[PDB]
């Protein structure tokens, strides 16, 4: 209790620490669309590419609310970084499925090992002597070039080219090849490539049942530490949504940095705090982004709880999380569009990192498990039993 | 800890269990715009006015959070009921900055004393041999019928007539007349009619300054128990809030017990749990009244944990505080539209508890300290430090 | 063109001089739940139930934007009686479907005949020797205690008791029985209460089918006039949306009026309009009304353009038409709320006007026809030509 | 009526033909921050930026509707390209408010002369013989590379420096001097520049008051064409509008368009139209449009049917259109971030216009004629009377 909360305020006083060189790489990671080697060389020292390894590979093994504090603080030097560590440390958590096998190759003599994963079945694998065959081209691989592994979901076949069942393969960057598909005006630095692959090779140890990728019943298992026992995919969805909530907090917090030094044009208002309306309109947005602050918290409770407590979460609950998040994400969109209404033109301009916060958070608030639309419909489906409308929770 | 969270459960299953008698007497409050004396008699078997009585006088001395859950839980059975209790609690709880002569006086041999409090400040008075003379006409004495004292607000005056300091002022229902000027179409058993008073003897130590009566330098004192250190004035806005809150979420479960057995005129949709539209839709406004939820239980926990810890609460937090009281009473009336565009036209039938939950809600929510637009411009000042536009926090 | 638009403004000055005399009747249809005598008198000599009769029965024959107009204007006065005007002259235009004969008998030596109607399918008819048997209770008869005649929808039935197909049934007031059913807390003086029939004799000439009732074949008829080439159903959803408009009109202006008289509790703003908070934010509550002025206007303009030029709506139009009235009624009473949150707590007071036109709008707002969830969805997919979700259009 | 709609369809159809031209400019303009080659001969070859130029110097001499819906369709191909030639007709307008002398000299032998103009006064004049010497600043100057001439807008000073007065000062292209200060994520093409002044000399009779630049005493002078009586400064901020209205409009139609060939991932639905949440959101969203499309249209013919009659327009009505501009605007912001949650995550892809029209509208939309915080305390301001907050209307 103490321990895990001494933890998460260290962890955030080393993204201040390192939160200088993260903000010095943005203008190059704007431009390359890659992040900086000064950037993963801080994310390797700093160990926040860690936070759900386990300890006994060398590991942080925090819990959901430490990785989300820290995802938001991140998102005030770079949002790129953020969302780039988080998905990263969601990989990781993910890739706990597969047999112990597999995860010595990974993390044996790699505690600071980063994973990448797309999950989309965007593939199709055929089984061989000795494992799979499997070919594919993933999109949207999340910080792909400096992950060491990747996660990629794919549909066996049989001889025929029948669908069979569902897969997700754990794949090194040795058998990868990276196309450069990430053209964006938002969260370029992040890098997210199409991953390809041609009749590659893997083996059985390192393939897993797309049902046993997706399952929760390490949910009950006393044998395995808290964070094992943690809904992995609702785990990273909320962790996701911290890296756009804090993008949002930043925006804020620049807003009423800059208020007392310029106006409101064309109006007789100098001081944009002199302007009640103005002061008012802010509170009113703030309150927006403090709601979405609780409704992430809440999640990363929940999770944590169940985690702790070694119980299993029911639907309903899970169902709730996904309306959180993507709620969460979407009260940040419409606060960050009140924001540039508050602070002005000069908000659009490239010197300016409102725009950038602007623009980094709408492009990830798009992200498949932040879908504000999908999660109001499985959180009010969970209200009468409806069957649920994605596949995972 | 423990023990204060199993009070908790206590008091919210004794709700229940005298739910019953609350819910049988909406009809006849409905009509007579007074609490029938079955009622009365619950709230004062229940002891449900207590919850903020002091220990040493029998009461059950609990804390924020735990009238807060209270007030939510009571509104379901009657929000007039639940209204009334909370205002008695907050009350009760503004009466600890008197002299203890007035608080034996009060809760001597009454442990289940009941208190009126109106804060607008709608009389005059003069200093007398003894005390003072008190004149006025105090409107919005929500439960004065019942109430054993009431707190009045006025100016004090030479005299001249010129104004020289606020008074706030203990005054007991035998020295008390009411008018009936509560005709209203909400929260109608609330009865809260105008408190006349003419020449009206107040001694010495049933009278305090107007500045000690919204003191908090209780705050840090380590002699009183943790109650007595909270912002009153905050925990009753708090607790008000939940009053409203409470039927928001009735509302909501009404909506959804009911969704599937009727229809959408006049569309295909002869069942609303048919219609994705109808179910994303409640989705969304579910989530409202969730975040609704967490700003009252935030405001609430920070004025426990500051009272818990005997520490002061600064203009910031309490500014703060302001401004997630009337954001989440705000967002409870929203909802409440939405419910209705949910339900559809059987919803406004005197039968149906719909629109009592909608009307009762809807005319507390415009108490001053739930005041949204004021809340937002108090929460957005404290961001810049500007002059709080209120006299009290 | 400026003949049409000198009668409007000659109606619009009818309502004014008659305005009083509903003004007056208000306390009593309160309690009610009727129109009054002198009510029902200034109807009939106003001639505002005879906008949309025909010129050759001595109507007056307008169009659907001075209906509209009209109907606003009445709602400053009385809502119910705007909203009891507006669905007779809406069924004396759905009339018009109905065989020369039915016409005639209704209209013939009754130039001031009134209508109800109700179009839920509530009843069942079988085939008897010269017109049909017809058993049923239709409830929401907004007005029916006053009206002639009634237009009742039901459902065709075999021997064997098998639906064969729908039916539209003008049936008069001497063979009508009326329960008591409306009990309500909104628009109580409309009067909607349930229309019961039992083995009741309906004649050939008093029935059409309900496609033929439904239908838009006269849009194209050179022979008839401009009025009953109008698309009918869209028509009586404009004028419907349109009284409760006029109450969210009525309630901005009461809003304005009492503003520089009264203070924002508990706030140093003696007076609303020294808030810039109150002020900035009452201009974009009126700009939402203005939007549902302007959504009303538009949809109106439409039907009358496509009615003077004998040109067929596509359904297209007429799904957008729906989305317009749901759209403007959605924003009135989410306006409502707004303007609640601005005057404050003596909103509630039954002597106020400002909950009296909260509370008819709020009501009136969820008839079938003006359904908002079921307007979006309808022209939502109108942009991919979707099935359209009701019956009619 | 008759012939000035012909001509609007005439221009509208100009925009379609010339349409690919713009559209082929897009990816230079959005590399090199300026409007290609191509795009100026376009716009000089089709007389768009000719519409507020008067009949006798060979300009079109359009009404405020004209140009507001040929800037709606412009927006459709290039939002840049519409922003600059919506300014230019909008600078020609301002122009008509200097002596004879100066329109002669600008547009004399120049029908397709283009003025820049920024109103901010940013630079001192002081007197000198035969006019003055200008020394100032002006950020934000809209496509000033391609102008002929600029408004710029001045503080007169004496001797000593004291501020006397203020000033517009028409000043041509061989004077000015730009510095390359528009670094942007929006409306880059724009090239909205900063332009320069070191004592400059301007004559006489290319300098007027500020009070006279902002004048309406032409609304009634019969002697003028019906353009010059129209309000210039509000018609500015209705074209200014509309810019942005068009874009939310292309953005509204690809989402639409696109919609049938995409899913919405991680969901079941492979087709966005079998999702009704997704169809009932963009019902939802379209009407907003629609609503700000109204909002245009009623202040652009407002200022039309003043202009025509002769009538001058009263403060009321003025700023009632600064609320109108302001709200379509907001409104169209909102909508932009509600069709991003519609089509997904690759609205942020470079190749994709939505981003395109989502990042030009919302840096056009915070000019500070379309400021919505301060429209709407404007015309709130406008129920009571109260003192405008902006120096002209």
């Amino acid at each position: 209790r103490s321990e895990t909360a001494e933890l998460r305020a260290e962890l955030v006083e080393r993204v201040h620490k390192f939160g200088p060189v993260f903000a010095d790489g943005v203008a190059e990671g704007e431009r390359e669309r890659r992040l900086p080697d000064a950037t993963v060389r801080a994310i390797d020292q700093s160990q926040l590419a860690m936070l759900w390894t386990a300890k006994s590979y060398g590991g942080l093994e925090t819990d959901v609310r430490t990785m989300s504090e820290v995802a938001k603080v991140l998102s005030h030097y770079c949002p790129s970084t953020s969302w780039v560590v988080n998905n990263v440390n969601g990989s990781n958590l993910l890739a706990s499925k597969f047999p112990r096998a597999a995860l010595d190759e990974v993390f044996g003599d790699a505690p600071g090992a980063k994973l990448a994963s797309v999950f989309a079945a965007a593939g199709t694998a055929v089984r061989t002597p000795g494992g799979y065959r499997l070919t594919g081209s993933w999109p949207y691989g999340t910080g792909i070039l400096h992950d060491d592994w990747a996660i990629l979901v794919a549909r066996e076949v049989d001889a025929d080219g029948e669908p069979v069942g569902g897969l997700s393969m754990l794949v090194p960057a040795r058998d990868l090849t990276v196309e450069d598909t990430w053209h964006t005006v938002g969260m370029r630095a992040t890098g997210s490539h199409t991953v390809v692959l041609r009749d590659t090779f893997v083996p059985e140890h390192r393939v897993i049942s797309g049902e046993l990728q997706r399952s929760r019943e390490s949910a009950t298992d006393l044998g395995l530490p808290p964070l094992f026992r943690t809904a992995a995919i609702a785990a990273m969805a909320v962790v996701c949504a911290s890296v756009v909530l804090g993008a949002g907090q930043a925006a804020r917090a620049l807003v009423v940095e800059k208020a007392p030094t310029r106006g409101i044009a064309p109006s007789k208002y100098t001081r944009q705090t002199d302007s009640r309306t103005f002061v008012s309109s802010l509170g009113r947005t703030a309150l927006s982004i403090d709601a979405a602050e609780m409704h992430v918290a809440r999640a990363a409770t929940a999770l944590d709880d169940a985690a702790y407590d070694a119980v299993a979460l029911p639907d309903s609950e899970l169902l709730r999380i996904r309306g959180d998040v993507g709620q969460a994400v979407s009260l940040v969109t419409t606060a960050l569009d009140e924001l540039l209404w508050a602070h002005g033109a000069a908000s659009f301009a490239e010197s300016n990192p409102l725009q950038r916060y602007w623009r980094d958070a709408n492009t990830a608030a798009r992200h498949a498990m932040l879908n504000v639309h999908v999660g109001h419909e499985l959180y009010g489906g969970s209200f009468f039993g409806l069957d649920p409308i994605v596949p995972s929770l």
